[PDB]
């Protein structure tokens, strides 16, 4: 491990995902139906989760709900796989094949549909965890271990295998372009991604929390990171961030749980770091979480994990249809009309 102090000693426990030899990709897809009010997502959203259903369907699914930009929200689905193979079976089922690639949606459409799926090679993936929960992303169905290689700067990227070989920046360097405004109402768009952008979904879950954790999360915790979303959603250039989503997780049947997590890319690793190194909103909330952990013996029930991916442009496929123009990666990079 590069960036490992000497004689390190965590003061907090933590977890990684330890992939079985079998495995060398998962596929991270978000789903999403964009809509001004939620009833005219209904239709959709009914017939994408009996899909989700088949003998070829995900290993695992959460559903979550996206305030974005201007009223529009999207309600949005995160599926797993551990074989590109069943995924592809997948899509290609004609239950799938009836709304894949926002088929059913119209000219003039009241809503939009947009899926971006990526898949991932094992060699670029690293997770961490703040406890050893099997309810975590990957961790519905891959084994998690205890680690060391956690609470310094670089660890996430000392995590990832490949961060041995290879310095993971972009072949755009340092600077991500000023986003653009497409004409995307009307329209299917495809996205196509530079090399190495960075993945990144960081999750909290309250739900297991009695009323003393709870009333600070959400008094002290939650306000904070609603900042930390919005000043990346809005300073893409500065940051390097491409898009942030801060979304709320949802039952099957639509119901807000106590789960939240910031689904964001970054032009590089290295901009993702960054940004958490230097930020005065990861700052705040850094400092709380570690003040919620001293007043609990450092095993508090609030629960903290994320997933970070690096990703190589014939990794991950972008499309929008009848999307708004901020939606995802449509400000910036090469666009074409599917
Ligand atoms: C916009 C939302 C967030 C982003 C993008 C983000 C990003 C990151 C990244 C990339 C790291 C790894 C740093 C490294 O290893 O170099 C990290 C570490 C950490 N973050 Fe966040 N984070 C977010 C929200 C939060 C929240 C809400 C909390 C607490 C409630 C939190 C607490 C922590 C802690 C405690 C660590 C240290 C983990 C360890 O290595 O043991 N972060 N964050």
């Amino acid at each position: 491990m590069k960036n490992m102090p000497e004689n390190h000693n965590p003061q907090a426990n933590a977890w990684t995902a330890e992939f079985p030899p079998e495995m060398s990709y998962v596929v991270f897809a978000q789903i999403g139906i964009q809509s001004k009010s939620l009833d005219h997502a209904a239709e959709h959203l009914g017939m994408m989760k009996k899909s989700f259903d088949l003998r070829t369907g995900p290993k695992h699914v959460d559903r979550a709900l996206h305030q974005g930009a201007d009223g529009y929200q999207d309600s949005i689905f995160l599926a797993y796989w551990d074989e590109p193979a069943t995924f592809k079976s997948w899509v290609a089922d004609p239950e799938v094949q009836k709304w894949w690639s926002g088929k059913k949606i119209d000219e003039n459409s009241p809503i939009g549909y947009w899926s971006e799926v990526t898949t991932i090679p094992i060699d670029h993936f690293e997770t961490l965890h703040s406890g050893e929960n099997y309810d975590n992303g990957v961790s519905h169905f891959v084994p998690i271990k205890h680690t060391e290689v956690h609470e310094y700067w670089g660890a996430m990227r000392d995590r990832m295998p490949v961060s041995a070989s290879s310095d993971l920046e972009s072949p755009l360097g340092l600077q991500l372009p000023e986003p653009i405004v497409r004409e995307s109402f009307g329209k299917r768009l495809k996205v196509t991604a530079p090399d190495n952008i960075c993945l990144i979904r960081t999750a909290q879950n309250w739900s297991k929390c009695g009323s003393g954790e709870r009333e600070t999360y959400i008094g002290l915790v939650e306000p904070t990171l609603i900042k930390a979303n919005t000043f990346l959603r809005e300073n893409a250039s500065e940051t390097g961030c491409i898009s942030s989503k801060l979304v709320y997780e949802q039952t099957h049947d639509g119901e807000i749980v106590d789960k939240s997590c910031v689904i964001g890319y970054y032009l590089s690793m290295g901009h993702l770091e960054r940004w958490t190194h230097d930020h005065p909103t990861h700052k705040a909330i850094y400092g709380t979480f570690y003040e919620m952990l001293k007043r609990h013996d450092f095993k508090t029930e609030l629960a903290l994990w994320h997933e970070v991916s690096v990703l190589q442009s014939k990794d991950i496929e972008l499309i929008y249809v009848n999307c708004h123009p901020s939606t995802g990666f449509l400000p910036f990079f090469e666009v074409t009309e599917i």
